[PDB]
């Protein structure tokens, strides 16, 4: 258990984390530069090796962090991320070559301020799941109806449940929903608007109400906590 | 009144509701699958019967639920929905064939968490009705003016009160409002912008103010309830 | 002063207001119907007279309301509106023929619930004026720069301060800002994005902050009022 | 130190500030007018001199304000702005000719109400910096992936990290994201949607959560301050 503390003091040291971050930033610049064909024609060889080096150092770092953290490591979402993303970069040189750039998100996992933002942002999601489920069901149903109503005459937009899903998502963002989709549809189906206006109403109303209910239920909790605090003093 | 309790204990049983939901989910998968011509060519016959079965079971379920709930059933919005949607699926094999997929919304009526979301979301609507009335009047008036101003030269977009309504709704979502509608209009009516900018201002200002007044009047009520609670202790 | 009370009791009577509203709604239907060339070919003559009648009754009503309310009438925004809108409908049979439909907004002036909505919605505006002034200055400045930078090569979108104003408003609503304006601009002015991205950032940031500051300064006032209430009891 | 107070009483006088503002507004009108080729053909000479005069007066004003405020001047963001913007207008008659119009923002620096708005609006930014950093990293990463995935076949939209950045910004504003970018992409890359839908989800979710967290953390502070106030009285 000597070498253990020895490594642990490295793995936990301020310097170690700083080094890794330094590499993250270095490699991030490198991956931008590798985007230029010009740059690659001249320095591609060097950069490719720098990637291999960084990826080796990260593998080593993951290995050390597992030895130090043991099981706790795989119960830690940030370390899992670091793990999965380094592992991707390990598969021998398709889509995976491009997914190697995901290692730059380690800058989030390695910077405490970033973690906190991401954690804060993510933390709202658990309470949204049933509204998401509801909307997903809503899309599913509409997608099925839209495939049946319009897929024969408008196969690109609705020929298939998946295409209908896609188009409905496009309608929800309001992108070209009328000039691009519903007006062409109405040239064959004069009542297409009876399908898409209500669809647009639900989806936009649900989105707004989701934002409203977050703010207001938040403040209600702030109000409750305050109330208890005030009540205690009055009680006391 | 024996058979009544007998049925009631079925209709109210955990298992019964679970079965029905199980069917809802089963049939939901089925209706997705029926979307593939491939899938239908092979298994269409089986699926069509599964639909008939599910629809029979649901009819039976509605009948039992009415016998058990009696009048209370038709005073219950969820049961009415379940009723209307199963009934649609009953009309003999137009639009109605597609509206059969609406039976998948029974997953909302049958899942308590879904009910609560939908109830919460719906509950804001009663207080919005006069703002909706106001906006509807606003559209109506603008639609009439737009038909008169532009319908002769731009019949597709404004030739008819209903087309003007449609286009105005499109303008409100901001979809291609300028490149698609107002710039072409301005090639004949240089002052078309004097009609649509203000229109855009009202409608977007009303939408935002509607969201603002929901949040803030909500918190004011939270503030009032808190105040009373605090005051009582101070009074006591 | 007898006939005065006599008229006043009419003008103030529940029935009188109800009659006028009844006409507003009647005439509103009529103006929709007059939108159909079919309908006009058959009943245009009758409708035209019904408009004249309604407009006469409204003139009479305004006259009575002035005699009853005297000066107070012209200090009342709703009555001024009713006045200006009936007056428009008086100018002998251009744009004015279409502005006659504005008389249907009297349904707002005559329905107390509508007044309250409109008053509530309008009431936020006084505090927005300096932000509006700021943004207007912002547009003005950008419009001038955009005219100078792009008006020679892109006259339709920027050839004139007014066209630049229009296009900038379009950019603010995000309507086709890239595919329709900035990408074409960038084919001649590769750095057009340095002008429009920041412009888009300011305008969207100002809009959001305007909404945020309304909600939060509202709640701060709600908080202050509550505080005082609670403090008094504690003081007492 | 006599002439110092002499000047200081000028530079600080109500009249001086009023004069400068008067010029700002005058020159603002002038710069609008200079936008018309017609207007310039007739009065361009006069206007050009009026610009030179105003710019001289402003230079003089800056010089006096520095003599009066000394070092404090260059520690003052508003004066720095006034400085930088007048200085631009000094470079001898490219882009700089157009940037001279930026001097009209001195109306903001010189009007206390405007300052306060701008200060209020700006004040939220310090707390947003890490979320901005996060998003910027997010764009950077996506931009790199999009360049690699799509730049060869779609060079205008993704051929270069900078073009990908631009397109991704366009996608974030939702402008033609589907009809204009992703549907064309999907004709070659059927799974392009797996890249852009999630991208759209993150960016819109982060934007909304940023607004939500501003409102709610604001109210939490309002709640805390109120609590302390109430607690003191109870304590007292
Ligand atoms: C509440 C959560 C709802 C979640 C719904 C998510 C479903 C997403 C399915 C997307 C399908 C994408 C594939 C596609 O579009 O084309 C494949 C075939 C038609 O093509 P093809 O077979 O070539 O003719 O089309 C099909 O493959 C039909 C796919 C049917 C699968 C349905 C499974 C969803 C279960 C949801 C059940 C809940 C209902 C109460
Ligand atoms: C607050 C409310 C937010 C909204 C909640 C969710 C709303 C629905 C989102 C739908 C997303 C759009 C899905 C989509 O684009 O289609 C994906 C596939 C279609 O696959 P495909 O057949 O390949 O067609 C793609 C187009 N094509 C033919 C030209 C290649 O079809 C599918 O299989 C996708 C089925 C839906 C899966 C995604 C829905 C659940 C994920 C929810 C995300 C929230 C997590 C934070
Ligand atoms: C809440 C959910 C609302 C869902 C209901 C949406 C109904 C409107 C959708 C729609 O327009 O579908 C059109 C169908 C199809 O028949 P239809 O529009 O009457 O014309 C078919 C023309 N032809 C011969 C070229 C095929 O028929 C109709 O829509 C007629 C109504
Ligand atoms: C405050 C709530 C306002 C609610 C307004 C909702 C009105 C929606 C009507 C939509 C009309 C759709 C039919 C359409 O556009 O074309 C039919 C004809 C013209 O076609 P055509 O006859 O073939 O020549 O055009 C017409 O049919 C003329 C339709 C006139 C009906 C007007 C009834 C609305 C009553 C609102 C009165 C309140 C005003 C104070
Ligand atoms: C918070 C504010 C939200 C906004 C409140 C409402 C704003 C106004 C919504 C207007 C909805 C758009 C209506 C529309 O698209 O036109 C429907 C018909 C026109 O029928 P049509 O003559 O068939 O023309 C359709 C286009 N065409 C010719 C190519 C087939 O013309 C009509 O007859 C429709 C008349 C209006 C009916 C809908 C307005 C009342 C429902 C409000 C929904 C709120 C409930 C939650
Ligand atoms: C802070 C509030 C700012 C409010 C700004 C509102 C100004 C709106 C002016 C819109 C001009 C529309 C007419 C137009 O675009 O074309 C007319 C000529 C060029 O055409 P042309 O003469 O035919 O060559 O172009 C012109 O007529 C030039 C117009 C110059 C008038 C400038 C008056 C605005 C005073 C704002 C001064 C505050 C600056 C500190
Ligand atoms: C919360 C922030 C909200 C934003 C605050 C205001 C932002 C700026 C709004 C600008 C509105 C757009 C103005 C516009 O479209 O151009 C109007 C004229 C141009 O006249 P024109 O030369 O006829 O060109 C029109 C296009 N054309 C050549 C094809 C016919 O050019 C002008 O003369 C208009 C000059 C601006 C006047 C409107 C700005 C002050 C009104 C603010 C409204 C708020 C009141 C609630
Ligand atoms: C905060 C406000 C920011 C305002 C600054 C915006 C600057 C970018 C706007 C822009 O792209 O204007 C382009 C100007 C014009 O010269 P330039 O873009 O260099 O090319 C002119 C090409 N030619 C020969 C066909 C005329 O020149 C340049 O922009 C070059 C930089
Ligand atoms: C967290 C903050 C992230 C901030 C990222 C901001 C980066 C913005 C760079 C925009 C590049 C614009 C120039 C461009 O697109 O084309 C130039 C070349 C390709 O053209 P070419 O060389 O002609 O082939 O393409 C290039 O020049 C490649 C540019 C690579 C520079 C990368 C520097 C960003 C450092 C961020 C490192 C953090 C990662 C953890
Ligand atoms: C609340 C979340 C808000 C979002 C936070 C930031 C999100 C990312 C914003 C990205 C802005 C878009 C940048 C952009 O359009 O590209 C600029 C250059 C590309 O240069 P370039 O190679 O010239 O290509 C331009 C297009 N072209 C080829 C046809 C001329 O590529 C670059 O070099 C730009 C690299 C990014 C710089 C801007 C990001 C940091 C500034 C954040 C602003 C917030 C301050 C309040
Ligand atoms: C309104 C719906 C549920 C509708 C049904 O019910 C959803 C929207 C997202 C959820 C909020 C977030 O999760 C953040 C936070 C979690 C706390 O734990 C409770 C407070 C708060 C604000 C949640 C309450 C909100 O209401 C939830 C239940
Ligand atoms: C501002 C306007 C009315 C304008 C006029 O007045 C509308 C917008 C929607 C309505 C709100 C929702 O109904 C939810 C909830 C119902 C409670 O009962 C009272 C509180 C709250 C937040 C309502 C107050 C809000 O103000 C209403 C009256
Ligand atoms: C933030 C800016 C001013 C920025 C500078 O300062 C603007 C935005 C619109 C204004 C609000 C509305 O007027 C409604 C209401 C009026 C009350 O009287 C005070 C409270 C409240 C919420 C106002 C405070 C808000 O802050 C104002 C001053
Ligand atoms: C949620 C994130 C941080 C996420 C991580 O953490 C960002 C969003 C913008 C920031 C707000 C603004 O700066 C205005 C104001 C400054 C005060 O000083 C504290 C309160 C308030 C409302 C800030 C708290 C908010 O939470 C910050 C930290």
């Amino acid at each position: 258990s000597h070498m253990y503390l020895r490594i642990t003091n490295i793995v936990e040291s301020s310097f170690f984390t700083k080094f890794i971050i330094y590499l993250i930033v270095l490699n991030g610049i490198t991956m931008g530069l590798e985007t230029s064909k010009t740059f690659m024609q001249s320095f591609g060889v060097y950069t490719t090796l720098f990637n291999q080096i960084v990826i080796t150092i990260f593998t080593i770092e993951i290995i050390l962090r597992i030895y130090v953290h043991r099981i706790s490591f795989f119960k830690d979402p940030w370390s899992l991320f670091d793990f999965f993303v380094v592992a991707i970069s390990l598969v021998p040189t398709e889509i995976l070559r491009v997914l190697r750039v995901l290692r730059l998100f380690r800058l989030v996992t390695a910077v405490p301020q970033m973690r906190k933002i991401v954690s804060a942002l993510i933390s709202v999601i658990p309470g949204m799941l049933s509204v998401i489920a509801l909307m997903t069901l809503f899309f599913y149903i509409f997608a099925i109806m839209a495939t049946q109503l319009f897929g024969e005459r408008f196969p690109e937009w609705f020929g298939t449940l998946g295409e209908s899903f896609y188009t409905l998502f496009q309608v929800m963002t309001l992108e070209s929903w009328s000039m691009g989709i519903v007006r062409p549809l109405m040239e064959v189906y004069p009542y297409a608007w009876v399908f898409f206006i209500p669809f647009i109403f639900v989806v936009s109303f649900v989105m707004i109400n989701l934002v409203v209910a977050i703010i207001v239920d938040a403040m209600a909790i702030l109000n409750q906590k305050e109330e208890q605090h005030i009540i205690d003093e009055v009680q006391s």
